[PDB]
């Protein structure tokens, strides 16, 4: 069949290429035909296509396993009955335990076998089911969407729309996350994105106001659904926004299919995608892991029998067709720090795009100025419109000032009659005005023909018009060379006539001392 898109919501639905896989209860997921796949999983992602080794290069591609005993044409025949179905059936890029790495340059080799793979089985497109390693290895985050832009561009061509979708687990949407590459290069390009809302554990979210509720509380289920996709279609909380008529709610079929994320009670789901349509933004459908699982056994051998699609299919189907979020982006927008005098140009670096992915660079305006001559904090707004929709976003550019620095400003002791020069081995530097060593004056003298202490104050005088001033004081000791008699030590030993210095003086001793200070002996003691 021909290449099959879907316009409404969908019930995605992952089919595992191996048979036997082992559950988190320790249940049992049979591989099964395609054509036994429940009509309502109206896209179903064929799992998956990854590196089967590494002999045959780094471009990942797919192989079927052959013990589910479809012959390659069979499978292309289910495919195409799905296709006739009006079903669209993806490829699944990666999955757990897949490691892909991949160098700038190898986008069209990439691209080559997705087309190659898509033409041969009749495939609708690609889901990025990136995980661990391989969501940042190497080039894959440069790679992995020039590929697929150069796909989708292909099939465009020929009138086809090749679907992109992606499976991210939650906690890489962060703004600045790790899948943020893969949403910001395909922005416009992909259909759809169905994160994983299981296998996280008690991660989550933190609502100002209600607390965090994380993905394994089974009593917050619905404020957990709701809060996070109320974030991402919104851009909030610290999510990067995927448009609510683009997002798709993954979930676990059952307890065996995830260790954790399964939904106990469906009601949970059925008012938190109430809610997100009762503000305006239904969501654009539901994704499971898998369709394996909704047709697998529990460890005692009992059917789950479906639960999954019985419990989602019709919910999801009956509701109207999505509604397009036209809102454009912007990138590449940070707050910035400037140091003073610096040249500050407002355009540089951002980007804009229309709500397919057009780029509008040219239609940002800017408002707010910065004076980069003086220290402070500027704020500039960002704007941009398309489609009947407007983006802003703030930056702020905050001016500051760095002190220059003096070196060779230490505290030194130097001989009599010595030469002194008060600017020898003295410098001052700052970052932007180079060398001030010229703009150092120095207040008071030394006497190196007297013994004693000078103290010497460095001025500096800088920035514009030399009205700025730093100032460092530093000491200079001159001293004797002349030989003295040596330091009266307490624990010493003297006899007469044996001299000391102490206090500035030298001392005789008039008999026998120890540990009596010169000085203190009065008019007619031991020290004279
Ligand atoms: C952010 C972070 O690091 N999170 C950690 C989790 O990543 C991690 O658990 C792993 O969670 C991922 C994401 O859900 C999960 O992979 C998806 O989930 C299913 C299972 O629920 C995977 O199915 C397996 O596929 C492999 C082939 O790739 C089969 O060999 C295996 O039999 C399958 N298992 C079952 C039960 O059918 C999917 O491949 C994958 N993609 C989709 C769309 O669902 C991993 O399996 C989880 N890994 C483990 C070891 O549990 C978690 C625990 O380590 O820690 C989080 O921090
Ligand atoms: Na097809």
């Amino acid at each position: 069949g021909t290449i099959t898109s879907q316009d409404d919501n969908v019930v995605v639905g992952y089919w595992h290429n191996w048979c036997d896989g082992r559950g988190y209860q320790g249940g049992n997921a049979p591989c099964v035909e395609l054509k036994t796949v429940n009509p309502q999983y109206n896209v179903v992602n064929i799992s998956f296509m990854k590196v089967y080794d590494i002999a045959e290069g780094r471009i990942p591609t797919f192989k079927l396993d052959p013990t589910i005993a479809l012959s390659e044409a069979e499978f292309i025949a289910q495919i195409d009955t799905l296709n006739s179905q009006g079903r669209s059936v993806l490829i699944a890029l990666g999955g757990a335990d897949a490691h892909i790495e991949l160098t700038r340059g190898d986008e069209d080799a990439l691209a080559a076998e997705i087309i190659r793979l898509t033409d041969l089985y009749g495939f609708d497109g690609l889901d990025i089911d990136l995980q661990q390693a391989a969501i940042t290895a190497k080039d894959n985050q440069f790679v992995i969407p020039a590929a697929l832009k150069m796909v989708k561009e292909h099939y465009r061509k020929t009138g086809d729309n090749f679907m992109i979708t992606m499976a991210p687990e939650f906690p890489y949407l962060t703004a600045n996350g790790a899948y943020t590459p893969y949403l910001t290069e395909l922005d416009g390009y992909y259909d759809f994105i169905n994160p994983q809302f299981y296998n996280q554990g008690g991660d989550g979210l933190w609502i100002e106001g209600v607390g965090w509720i994380a993905q394994n509380n089974d009593a917050l289920k619905e404020e957990f659904i709701y809060y996070i996709a109320d974030s991402l279609i919104n851009g909030t909380r610290n999510y990067h926004k995927i448009p609510h008529d683009k997002l798709v709610f993954g979930l676990p079929s059952n307890i065996d299919a995830a260790a954790t994320g399964y939904i106990q009670d469906p009601q949970d789901l059925y008012k938190a995608f109430d809610r997100l349509k009762a503000q305006g933004q239904p969501l654009r459908g539901v994704m499971t892991w898998s369709v394996n699982w909704d047709m697998g056994t529990d460890a005692a051998n009992n059917s789950y029998n479906q639960q999954f699609i019985k419990d989602y299919g019709n919910f999801i189907h009956n509701q109207l067709p999505p509604v397009t979020d036209m809102t454009p982006t912007l990138s590449g927008i940070v707050d910035t720090r400037v140091e003073l005098d610096s040249h500050f140009d407002p355009l540089i670096g951002i980007t804009a795009k229309d709500y397919q992915g057009n780029d509008i660079t040219a239609d940002v305006t800017v408002s707010g100025s910065v004076n980069t001559n003086q220290v402070g904090d500027y704020l500039l707004t960002y704007s941009v419109s398309s489609d009947d929709e407007t983006t802003n976003q703030p930056r702020k550019i905050t001016v500051y000032e760095i002190l220059p620095a003096f070196t060779g400003i230490t505290d030194t002791t130097v001989v009599i009659d010595s030469e002194f020069d008060p600017m020898q081995g003295v410098s001052a530097s700052h970052p932007t005005q180079g060398d001030l060593t010229a703009n150092i004056t120095v207040t008071g003298e030394v006497d190196t023909n007297v013994v004693g202490v000078y103290e010497l104050t460095y001025q500096l005088f800088y920035g514009q018009d030399n009205q700025q001033n730093m100032t460092d004081k530093r000491i200079v000791t001159v001293v004797t060379d002349a030989v003295s008699d040596d330091d009266w030590q307490v624990g010493s030993t003297y006899v007469k006539d044996d001299k000391v210095t102490h206090n500035g003086a030298t001392w005789t001793a008039q008999w026998w001392t120890k540990g009596e200070e010169p000085g203190t002996t009065g008019e007619w003691g031991v020290w004279r």
